[PDB]
């Protein structure tokens, strides 16, 4: 999820760069003013786009098998509190 | 489909050539006039003849298996639009 979120923010960054290059091609002689470059961050929209491709490799059936094994191991009952010395 | 269409146009071309050879055998001494040779192209009739032997190797069941795998991979739902920060 993090990889894909960074990846979508990354596409956003490169698209902004490509638009900047297009603008410079439009006005190559236009001196680049000291415009504060927008901070290239990882925003929530790209987290949304990443989770749109979120996966869950493990199903509840696999966890059911795991807890079945855990139960076959546990088998603990009876003397939890019924034991005390005279 | 393209191979068979070209192939049938190709049979047409060779049949025309064979008929020309037969005519020349009939009149070997007949000087070959400057008759514009018919343009040996790939026409729609031979595309019809080729598609008459068109195949589809993949059935809808194979694509159903592929999309079943794609669904087992996708498993994406729930938080497409239900998530937003305060």
């Amino acid at each position: 999820i993090c990889q894909r979120a960074c990846k979508y923010a990354i596409r956003e960054n490169i698209e902004k760069d490509i638009e900047k290059e297009k603008r410079r091609s439009e006005n190559p002689e236009a001196m680049e003013e000291d415009g504060v470059d927008e901070v290239s961050e990882i925003k929530a929209a790209h987290f949304e786009e990443s989770m749109k491709y979120a996966r869950r490799s493990v199903s509840d059936a696999d966890i059911r098998k795991y807890q079945a094994f855990a139960q076959t191991l546990q088998q603990s009952r009876g003397f939890g509190s019924e034991f005390r010395f005279e």
